[PDB]
């Protein structure tokens, strides 16, 4: 139902202790329909790229709050050759907002690709 | 015209296992290395799936220093609207005799006052 989300840069901790910021900009041809930008912290242990902004990017829709968004992991600091996309939802029901989020993560380990998956979990950092 | 550069030439259409087509469209990130803006349209024929055949936009990011991507749809157009969206990620595998685009999805959408994501997988050749 939600407003403050569309209107601010809001930020979202996942469980990992990653940051996610959001931006929404309406669509110009898809009704209730939103461009995400932003920037992605990483600071999952295990993972490279870590504690760096990287733009994210994706599409949100209002209707029930759901979102997909990706990140190239390619900045000025570090380049780990590779991109995650997180879908999910947001639920706003609790005192505290969260995102339930699955992903996927394409890699290459020398000639070999890869994609692996997992789940982020973030709650609004208010 | 190696295969990785006919990607990024122009349109290409890629389709799936399901018979639905991803149209890509690229452009240069205006802050990333090695990086681009995946813009384009996508129409769906996968069995048991709404929102079948129109057109609906895509947006992603594609890295081209070993051709990863990951895109992103929401299924709400003027023909249809799912309540719903899928977020594919993947690599482009130039080793085999055709290209193959080999992505794992997730579609997030609600049944009823329940939300839940599904997971599966889509293989993409050239059209
Ligand atoms: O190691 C890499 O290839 C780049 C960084 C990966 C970070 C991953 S993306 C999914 C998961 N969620 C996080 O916040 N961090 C990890
Ligand atoms: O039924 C819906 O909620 C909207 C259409 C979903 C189509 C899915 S997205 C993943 C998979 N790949 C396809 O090409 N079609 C299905």
């Amino acid at each position: 139902p939600d407003m403050k989300l569309l209107a601010g840069a809001s930020n979202w901790v996942n469980q990992s202790g990653s940051v996610a910021q959001f931006v929404f900009t309406p669509s110009p041809t898809q009704p209730q329909t939103y461009e995400v930008s932003g920037n992605y912290i990483n600071n999952a242990q295990g993972t490279g790229c870590k504690g760096t902004p990287y733009p994210l990017s994706g599409a949100y829709y209002s209707g029930n709050q759901i979102i997909s968004f990706s990140v190239v992991w390619s900045n000025a600091s570090a380049n780990c050759q590779s991109a995650t996309g997180w879908t999910g939802y947001f639920d706003f029901s609790g005192s505290q907002a969260v995102l339930k989020t699955d992903w996927n993560l394409a890699f290459y380990s020398g000639s070999t690709p890869a994609i692996q998956q997992g789940q982020d979990d973030f709650m609004q950092s208010v």
